[PDB]
């Protein structure tokens, strides 16, 4: 850490307290993350050192000094949260939504392709740049390190129903559910299922998509949290969630929230849907 010299504090991750900070000797500007060590945590991120694409923020290098532990990762000018906000009078226009959807999904697509997961999704950890990019940050963090129920709480907005009733063994498929929250968030300028518990959460998606059964995902009424006692609420149209999408976008985000893990689209699958037939990759206006 000697070699680093911190800018300023980003805020709050996951993990810990994230920097802004310029590198001593290379002058390299980089986020660092301190991580709140086992050897089984330093093998596995030393593994993400490797699984380098354009849509996924690089892992620089990884320290490990007086049993601390520190991330450098490459920095990027605002997540996407800031990016939303700032946006809000008039939404992100709808090619600009297309074009990050796309990116999000070829990032996906690689790692899953490793079967490496993510498992937190959410805005904060995606970054976008002035050239139009958007990168996935904190890749495979969660099963290097686990995800706790606070860092400040920890979001279960874009928790995939199999989490929540208690599958242990969950796939790929628990990112695609997430992005498919986002891009719901991104068209409305509202977040799709802002849970504030565990039962809360699981109720905002039953209340939208229709409390899940046997007919819907076969196997659901055996998972370790589920309860027969749970209301039976019907599925909505999705033409009322997220009104202004087109019936191509429509189509791609019914099946990206499958509440069936093993049918909901994988993200190869999604990258040739119809709604990428004419997707663009426009810039965005930065106040940096
Ligand atoms: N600029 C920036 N910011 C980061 O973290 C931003 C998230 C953390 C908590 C938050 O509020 N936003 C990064 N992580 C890797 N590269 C980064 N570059």
């Amino acid at each position: 850490m000697e070699n680093f010299q911190k800018v300023e504090k980003i805020g709050e991750g996951t993990y810990g307290v994230v920097y802004k900070a310029r590198n001593k000797l290379t002058g390299e500007v980089v986020a660092l993350k301190k991580i709140r060590v086992p050897s089984t945590a330093i093998r596995e991120i030393s593994l993400l050192k490797e699984l380098n694409h354009p849509n996924i923020v690089k892992l620089l290098d990884v320290i490990h000094t007086e049993n601390k532990l520190y991330l450098v990762f490459e920095f990027l000018h605002q997540d996407l949260k800031k990016f939303m906000d700032a946006s809000a009078l008039t939404g992100i226009p709808l090619p600009l939504i297309k074009s990050y959807l796309f990116q999000l999904l070829q990032g996906l697509a690689f790692c899953h392709s490793h079967r490496v997961l993510h498992r937190d999704l959410k805005p904060q950890n995606l970054l976008i740049n002035t050239e139009g990019a958007i990168k996935l940050a904190d890749f495979g963090l969660a099963r290097a390190f686990g995800v706790p129920v606070r860092t400040e709480v920890v979001t279960l907005w874009y928790r995939a129903p199999e989490i929540l009733l208690g599958c242990k063994y969950y796939s790929t498929a628990v990112d695609i559910w997430s992005l498919g929250c986002i891009f719901a968030e991104m068209v409305t300028r509202r977040a799709l299922f802002p849970g504030d518990s565990e039962i809360d959460q699981l109720f905002r998606i039953f209340r939208t998509l229709g409390t899940p059964d046997e007919v819907v995902w076969p196997g659901v009424t055996s998972m370790p949290d589920y309860k027969p006692s749970f209301p039976k609420w019907a599925r909505q149209d999705f033409s009322k969630v997220v009104p202004p999408l087109d019936e191509d976008g429509r189509s791609l985000l019914s099946q990206m929230l499958h509440y069936d893990p093993n049918k909901r689209i994988s993200a190869k699958a999604a990258l040739a849907h119809p709604f990428f037939q004419d997707v663009t990759k426009p810039v965005p206006h930065l106040r940096l």
